[PDB]
């Protein structure tokens, strides 16, 4: 149909036909009379998944001969999304696999939502995992992804009476083809135990195990015919009354049961610690098993280890306790090789965010750990202590171990010690931990610190997601911009080109003709699409300050209300996301924007200026969907709080304006397409500081702004809560006397620059040929660009766009 | 290599060599230099199955358009053990697999070894099972096998220190190809909630959800090409703080987790009932569905519902629940169609193994079907007491309720009411149900009462297990006493064929080397391949009597230390077979025949002509070896205790001869071979009771026999037991003051019958002809004569050996 999705050729699709009807036939077991749509989709699925086969095999064997240097991206989230479309663009089978499904009288598009989400992850963090995994593979890199297989992810999302109830994300039900289990490279995974010293040295006795069972994931790379792997683990029961001991193996299978959904606050959970070991322990010994098949001098040339936040932070004790326990090596050597091998991504500023393990739980479940977390520290304070004579504060602050009510371990300490390269994932991210909260340690090793802005991967997020888009730059400027995605600078050579406005226009207005129609199908209510679509999707967090967006929604409405018979743009303001299920501010926002919904979606006056909507279960396949329909992305976290975000990036790819502030890469967005082509607004960093040394009151806000006032006593008074009066008093409360995030501070600011929104929304040529400056920019967030980064200047790989044989 | 295993055509290897390699690169993602054994395993397993699929779809639609009447065998237990053998025998697909392996440099024998046996059963009851299944699929009825898919089937044994050890038998822990799921027929089942009477009538509420997620395995016909299919049940959480809920859906998928191994002594255990009510639950809407695809008055016209043992009682109050609460039928109707569809095997009289739960539990866990009995119960008593006027004491013992401490519900009672045939299972068995523990049923209801007399299928238990025996008989008389082993009475007219005797004896030998070797090899001890294998394999029971073995042994062993310089005939002792884990007896004999082996095999003056061997782990696969090499079956059971057994019938089969009780099936075996062919001993039936109304007085039989005393001082005084001299305590005084199975009163005939096989095992000439005798004999014991006289006396449905097309 169009270009970009590759051939159909004669032989290619008679064969794609083949090869379907013999799964649905001895796969499936079926015949075409009982074929549900399922089954369908699953003989797909079998179909795209033999011709990955061949050159995962070939991608795997090159890499025995050649033997070069290999990346364990280590992390405890992988947010994949669906894997068939992604599959199918990258070996370029998406049009052939149409026309095949076609003449068998199947819609592929259909079958493609039949495909459940793979969302082992939260948000942000899990997807820069799964968008790194795609680069890697596209750059050629010898790159293992090691995760945990949760048997439950992301639990699903339904609103009930504008509530969010959880429900297990029961994922694998119906079998994950994409997977292939590897029994065989099962491994023991200890736990508990105590230490003998003998004379040989340490010993840790009298342990439990777990074993650790790999499944394999094929990471297919952009038409180059590499295959990398991403293997996750699976706990299993060791195989040494009789029913009782049978039922209670579901305890240490129990470890990789389910994914942790606290993106907010860490909390120090036993089961929480074993997922992190358990991943650490079953890839250290992977690791050195292949480092051997070819003494460890040589294993920072062959190894390098990324660390996904501190999550496998223990990936660094856990190998100095192989090579000195087990290996023999002397300490010295050991840490040498530890610290040339690791590199630490750290993910966030935010205090409550980091983990802070206390001593009993470690002394208990990991003994030996802690032995070595000591030695770690003792030498590691040894070297501060001669680097700043008499600074017993900077011991103090910079110490591994924390001391207090009860001692904790500051991981984040662990990995800049352990670790030859520290960075920050947007600029002005890296630059707060060198001046804030990594200070001490930056003056100790100047030279660990770096930065490594984030990027998403333009396959998931253009090609795949928004098809007709990437056909019209592809009519101006070829196809080479997909893996190469700074080409798009080619299309600031268009600005005034009317054709292409008109074709830019006409996408967006088609994928908004799309997600309404998609909107009234699934969830049953009616959107303008001539209006502007205003999408806040992302986790929901105080930080994130939905609550802004909701301060503007409603007066909006009571602007309307005032003056109901003036014109105004029409909107459709939608807002989605999760909330963590102990969150209970972040479960009353959710509450607040579907009350606020329920009041102007239904005031006749308001008619279809206005509509607010909760996109119901926010997810990586709604993400694909809605991000391609919008007109104006709201990244509006407080200046300082939001470490990069991500989302930001999908929107600018896609054709959205971004309002927002200077947080995170919104800083370096602005900066590539221009201040002028960008709706910022509010306080810098520095603003909030000054704010925070005098003080904030809010109540100074309260007190000024006359249409702030109005909001919060409609707030308190219930008239967005008729039948309970006083529902929304927490937030109130919080917003008047405990807000960190300082909602009313960032208010004016806001509504003014959403009228200039409204204003440059009113004019569609201008509104259309900003949008071509951001999309003509966009290319630095390209994570290729992020990769090579990592490679050239962490990993020390050169990246390649060559092809392998296929 | 051998006829019976059919052609390798040159098509067909050529074929089968592709699909392998096609499975090897794409189902198992591998390359021939990386593949292990176990991927070979796979890939030809996938390969077979692939054969399989034709037929077993058009097998299903076959009964789609027929609409024949409907089997439907519900038990707990299947104990199929090795499916790709079978299956390979089946489609005579044997020899060209054998060739096609051959050429790719594979020997398919070591492949077979290392596919798990599905040990979803304790013994006689599952294996029974499993044989019916592989007669229905070869008669050519529209038979459907359904139970529960437990995670872990029977335990594996391990004796360390000459104790038994039980290990999870994680039978799935590498992939099971043979099933396939169907998560789109899954089914919901109701535990607890309480009973609503309404105006319309009574409704179960507040109920608790577990689904039913069925996995189909084909059950393919001997060349008959039709296959049925067994389908059995897993337990799965319904998808309705959040870490802890995710956790506890273990609870619910408990349900099917594992087999209970004790089949000695029902315990009134929960979970146990759960496994019944599931099984009950979710077969009864699958069957009613099927049923309602092409009114009731005809349900027994396209339903048979056969109980295996009482096990699966609950169908019965089930039926009436759906068909009174749900369809909406009168009781009269609902319970005309009940009876008309339902069939009871009994297979036990010993009282401590009927079902016999506790009220509290049923009215907890299943209140409805509580009301339904107690119903079932009135009504039922109402047509005795018109039966039988003023006979209270009548009404009392068949009441399906009994009062005591805690009232009880005996569901065998619950099964003669509910069921239109209630049979037995050899025809002393079935006599001795009308005789005592049904007597009262049968004055009732004399229509009922049927003999259906076991068998074992003559495919897994020769053509499989022995393909050089089933070669030499068909080089005489062909291939068609497969599939009608009547016709190895044809053999009978070979009995002095010189040639025929040196090809059994031949055979016999071959069996004894092969499986000689195999000790040696697994479990490294030396054996001497000329002694007589007297074999006892079987669940360790004290009434099967081990302990009867044990003691001659014993008097064998100090014969020879009592006349060293004398001749006896070798002997092989092996005795294998797993206790309950919670049967104390049944674990010190296992110990005690340890115990016994450890001083024979070690003693100098004994030499080779006397060894004692425990076989370790017996279960299906163990006795396809070990049975061919037999020459002496021990079928020593007290008299009326076995209810028929079916090892017996595979040792008759296999070549060996028996010592055995006038007990079960051994009857109708020597009545079949004549009782100058069979080494038969011991008190009938009506010695036994004889005994009984005089009292058994075990002191009589020590006082009276020296030899028997010599025995038990020596088990007293810690000759086979020297560290520990008391150790075997238990064991003496329950034989002296306790022994329900009176070991001592058949000592001496068995002592005096065992001198008199070791007489003609001296005359290899007459054994050998004797044996002739047997297997010519054994035709009876084809469970294809057992189904097909189910078909034609129970199910009213007319067996069939016409070809399905292919
Ligand atoms: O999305 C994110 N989650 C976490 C995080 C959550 C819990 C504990 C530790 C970190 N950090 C985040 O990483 C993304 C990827 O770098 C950034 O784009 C986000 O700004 C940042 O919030
Ligand atoms: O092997 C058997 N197990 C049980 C059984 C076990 C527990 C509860 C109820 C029954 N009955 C048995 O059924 C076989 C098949 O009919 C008979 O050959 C055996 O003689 C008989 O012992
Ligand atoms: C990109 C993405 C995120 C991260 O978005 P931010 O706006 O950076 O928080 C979260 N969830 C999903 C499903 C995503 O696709
Ligand atoms: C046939 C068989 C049994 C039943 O044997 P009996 O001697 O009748 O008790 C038990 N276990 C296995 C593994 C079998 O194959």
């Amino acid at each position: 149909q169009i270009s970009v999705r590759g051939l159909a050729g004669v032989e290619n699709v008679t064969e794609l036909k083949k090869n379907f009807n013999r799964h649905l036939h001895f796969t499936l077991v079926k015949d075409r009379n009982v074929a549900t749509p399922r089954d369908y989709y699953f003989a797909l699925a079998h179909t795209v998944r033999d011709h990955l086969v061949g050159r995962w095999i070939r991608t795997q064997q090159h890499y025995y001969e050649k033997d070069p240097k290999r990346i364990y991206y280590l992390s405890l989230e992988f947010y994949m999304g669906r894997t068939l479309q992604n599959t199918m663009v990258n070996l370029a089978l998406e049009n052939a696999c149409d026309e095949a499904t076609y003449q068998l009288g199947l819609d592929m598009e259909e079958l493609e939502e039949i495909e459940e989400d793979a969302g082992l992850g939260n948000g942000g963090l899990g997807r820069l995992a799964a968008c790194f995994l795609d680069s890697m593979a596209t750059l050629g890199l010898a790159a293992y992804g090691y995760g945990i297989r949760y048997e439950f992810g992301i639990f699903n999302q339904k609103i009930c009476g504008g509530w969010q109830m959880e429900e297990a994300d029961d994922w694998l039900r119906y079998g994950n083809p994409w997977e292939k289990a590897r029994p065989e490279f099962t491994l023991p995974v200890h736990f508990y135990g105590r230490v003998e010293h003998t004379s040989q040295g340490a010993k840790w006795v009298d342990t439990q195990v777990v074993l650790a069972m790999p499944y394999d994931t094929p990471v297919p790379g952009y038409r180059n015919n590499v295959v990398n792997t991403m293997r996750l683990w699976s706990a299993k029961a060791p195989n040494d009354g009789y029913i009782q001991a049978v039922l209670d193996r579901n305890l240490a299978e129990n470890i990789s049961r389910v994914l942790y959904p606290n993106d907010n606050f860490f909390e120090g959970k036993e089961l929480r610690l074993k997922q992190e070991y358990f991943v650490v322990a079953a890839t250290l010994q992977d690791i050195i098993r292949r480092f051997k098949s070819s003494n460890f001098d040589a294993f920072p040339d062959k190894v390098a280890i990324q660390l996904n936040d501190t999550h496998p932070s223990l990936a660094i004790p856990e190998l100095m306790r192989v090579l000195v326990d087990l290996e023999r090596l002397d300490w010295d050597k050991a840490w040498e090789v530890t610290v040339k091998t690791c590199a630490y991504t750290n993910h966030t500023v935010l205090p409550e965010a980091l983990e802070r393990w206390p001593v009993h739980l470690l002394e208990t479940l990991l003994p030996r750990h802690l032995q070595i977390i000591y030695e770690i520290n003792q030498r590691f304070l040894n070297r501060v202590a001669a680097a700043f004579p008499g600074d017993v504060d900077r011991l103090r602050r910079m110490s591994l171990v924390e001391e207090g009510a009860v001692k904790r371990i500051n991981m984040a300490h662990l990995c800049i010690a352990g670790s030859h390269a520290v960075n920050g994932v947007a600029r002005i991210h890296s630059e707060i931990l060198k001046k804030t909260i990594f200070k001490d340690f930056y003056e100790l090793e100047p030279h660990k610190f770096q930065n490594k802005t984030n990027g998403i991967t333009p396959r998931r997020w253009l090609v795949l997601c928004n098809p007709g888009l990437a056909e019209i730059i592809a009519e101006r400027i070829g196809e080479e911009y997909i893996s190469d995605l700074d080409q798009l600078r080619k299309l600031l050579s268009y600005v005034d080109d009317e054709a292409f406005i008109r074709d830019v226009a006409k996408v967006k207005q088609e994928n908004k003709l799309k997600f309404a129609a998609y909107l009234e199908r699934e969830y049953k209510v009616h959107i303008n699409p001539n209006s502007l679509f205003d999408v806040q999707v992302k986790r929901i967090h105080e930080y994130k300050r939905q609550l802004l967006n909701c301060l503007h929604v409603i007066t909006l409405y009571n602007r309307i209300k005032k003056e109901p018979n003036k014109f105004v743009v029409p909107r459709t303001v939608m807002i989605g996301g999760k909330a963590a299920p102990g969150y209970h501010m972040a479960k009353m926002i959710i509450k607040l924007i579907t009350a606020i919904g329920d009041v102007v979606n239904h005031d006749p006056v308001v008619g279809d200026r206005l509509r607010v909507i909760f996109l119901e279960n926010y997810r990586v396949s709604l993400a694909e969907k809605v991000i391609p329909a919008a007109d104006l992305s709201e990244q509006i976290s407080t200046a300082g709080t939001e470490a990069s975000g991500t989302g930001n990036m999908k929107f600018m790819l896609n054709g959205a304006l971004t309002i927002g502030t200077m947080d995170g890469a919104n800083v370096e967005m602005a900066e590539e397409a221009g201040e002028e082509n960008f709706f910022i607004f509010g306080m810098r960093v520095e603003d909030v500081d000054r704010l925070d040394q005098r003080g904030y009151n809010a109540q100074e806000y309260y007190d000024r702004i006359p249409e702030l006032r109005q909001i919060i006593e409609q707030l308190s008074s219930g008239f967005f809560s008729p039948k309970q009066p006083d529902l929304f008093k927490d937030i109130v409360n919080m917003l008047m006397h405990h807000d960190r995030f300082k909602v009313f501070a960032d208010y004016e600011e806001y509504v003014k620059c959403q009228e200039r929104v409204s204003a440059l929304y009113k004019n569609p040529r201008e509104w259309t040929r900003m949008v071509i400056r951001n999309i003509a920019t966009s290319g630095k967030f390209s994570s290729d660009r992020t990769i090579a980064q990592y490679a050239r200047e962490i990993w020390g790989v050169e990246p390649s766009r060559q092809r392998l044989p296929a």
